[PDB]
């Protein structure tokens, strides 16, 4: 059947990767495996290969290579795994003063590799800032008169690099483009085609159960004003992590992201502040007895929240790890502590200071709750230390919420401001000094780049936790970039399979 064919292809690819252990073919094969959405099948072998590459790196046993593609791909592959390889290997190509050599203008492959490698630099990284402008200029110059199978890659990359691109949609696009390339591998492409079909089948199957749970719930029939966002809540928990072993982790969190959104609306689109200051204490206490005095719709919403939380506790109690949900309840404690502040600013007719507003909005984005609540379905990574680290609000969690808040704000500050809503970041920054809407938008756009550069730094080897746990903030930051660029996502990532 398909599974035996997939296993045979997996062993074939393992044998080839072993046989190319010393050449650039290893780098190309690892890159193609990662970009085809099958990188998780070869975690151990890829880790060993990258360890060997790092050991023979740093000019200790490294042969000088003039190929921009080879060194750029090596740097990008090593930086994606954690190794702190210095961004100084690009000094060789900066021969003509501080500008890159002109002989690379016509090298579209090396230019694109440098383009994708440059975005992975950190704040302290050098030689990875003017490269973006260089490659942008030359790729735009050479785009109109370029051949189709590589102009497709150029057009796919100019919109967003691999750093800011969700992995599943980019994997689909690369599988679609890789057919036209004449230097491809047939077995790797077939393996990716089979794996994509199986993972898409699993992803489509889970949505059926989630929709069944929503239908059986009391949420949709009553409380009419809630806007149904079940699909756009699964796709946000589909690009965070899509591996099959995390399937149990995608049911439990998506069920609790519709509840955390319904709550946002309950606090801003409507409701009076007197009535909202009694919801916060009810959430903090976390008992059904606190629901007696609440209004009907808040009572129903928080009762459903309590029911789903206790149901999830019952499920994690089989393996003796129910106490993890003793950390989720605390997280929901802070979120309502942030929603209840902004509403007050709505009623007091006050414009918060930018720093205070940003500090409050980092918790009112629910990216801090979504980083704690994603550990529910992790088998061995979910430990007490991991949950304590996640609750302690590390810098990695903070820098993935900056992008959310600041991008949303810029996009959705016109629909709500007409009605009674909390002042957004652009209005807060226009409050001090004197700036226009566009000049404040550019200021708020100059912060997303620094947030991305700060998020790139946290995923290195000086890490308190594992790589699987730290990968989540990066994917959370990538999902706001896909939205603010969606029936195409549903129709050709979940409905239309790959031939
Ligand atoms: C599918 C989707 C968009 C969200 C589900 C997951 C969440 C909660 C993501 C982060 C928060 C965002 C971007 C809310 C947009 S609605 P808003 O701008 O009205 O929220 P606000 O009141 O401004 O915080
Ligand atoms: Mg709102
Ligand atoms: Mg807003």
């Amino acid at each position: 059947s398909t599974k035996q064919r997939a296993e045979m292809l997996k062993q074939e690819v393992k044998k080839m990767l072993h046989d190319v252990s010393g050449s650039l073919q290893e780098l190309n094969l690892i890159n193609e495996i990662q970009r085809l959405g099958v990188a998780y099948h070869f975690e151990a072998e890829i880790s060993n290969a990258l360890e060997r590459i790092y050991n023979r790196e740093k000019n200790e046993n490294g042969i000088n290579d003039c190929d921009l593609h080879a060194v750029a791909l090596r740097f990008r592959l090593l930086r994606q795994h954690g190794y702190n390889v210095s961004s100084d290997v690009f000094k060789k190509f900066k021969d003509e003063n501080g500008e890159f050599e002109a002989r690379f203008r016509n090298d579209v492959r090396g230019l694109l590799s440098l383009y994708e490698a440059a975005y992975f630099g950190t704040q302290e990284d050098g030689h990875l800032d003017e490269a973006i402008a260089f490659t942008t200029k030359h790729l735009k110059s050479l785009l109109p008169h370029l051949s189709s199978p590589l102009s497709d890659l150029v057009k796919l990359a100019l919109d967003l690099p691999l750093l800011k691109r969700i992995e599943r949609l980019q994997s689909k696009h690369f599988i679609s483009i890789y057919q036209q390339d004449e230097d491809r591998n047939n077995v790797l492409l077939e393996f990716a085609k089979i794996d994509f079909n199986i993972l898409q089948a699993l992803h489509r199957k889970e949505l059926n159960e989630i929709t069944r749970w929503w239908n059986e719930s009391d949420l949709p029939r009553k409380l009419p004003f809630i806007r149904d966002r079940l699909v756009e809540c699964y796709i946000w928990m589909l690009e965070l992590y899509y591996e099959p072993q995390y399937s149990q982790s995608r049911r439990m969190t998506t069920i609790l992201l519709i509840l955390t959104s319904s709550m946002d609306d309950i606090y801003d689109v409507y409701g009076k502040l007197e009535e909202l200051e009694r919801y916060t204490v009810a959430v903090e206490r976390w008992e059904r007895e606190a629901l007696d005095q609440l209004p009907d719709y808040m009572r129903v919403h928080l009762g459903v929240l309590l029911t789903v939380v206790e149901n999830f506790e019952d499920e994690l109690g089989k393996e003796g790890k129910s106490f993890h949900l003793a950390y989720v309840k605390k997280a929901f404690a802070e979120l309502t502590k942030a929603y209840i502040k902004e509403a007050r600013w709505a009623n007091a007719e006050h414009v918060p200071a930018l720093e205070e507003y940003v500090d409050n909005a980092v918790v009112s984005s629910a990216y801090p709750l979504i980083t704690t609540m994603s550990l529910l379905g992790m088998g061995k990574v979910a430990t007490k230390e991991a949950f304590e680290w996640t609750i302690s609000l590390p810098n990695a969690v903070r820098q993935c919420s900056m992008i959310c808040r600041l991008v949303n704000d810029i996009m959705s500050n016109q629909s709500e401001q007409e009605r009674v809503h909390v002042a957004s970041a652009v209005q807060c920054c226009m409050k001090e000094f004197s700036t226009t809407y566009e000049e404040a938008c550019k200021i708020l756009q100059e912060k997303i780049a620094r947030a991305w550069k700060d998020l790139n730094k946290e995923c290195l080897h000086p890490i308190p936790v594992s790589l699987e746990l730290i990968r989540r903030p990066l994917n959370l930051a990538r999902a706001i970039e896909f939205y603010y660029q969606i029936k195409d996502y549903i129709t050709m990532l979940l409905v239309e399979p790959a031939v």
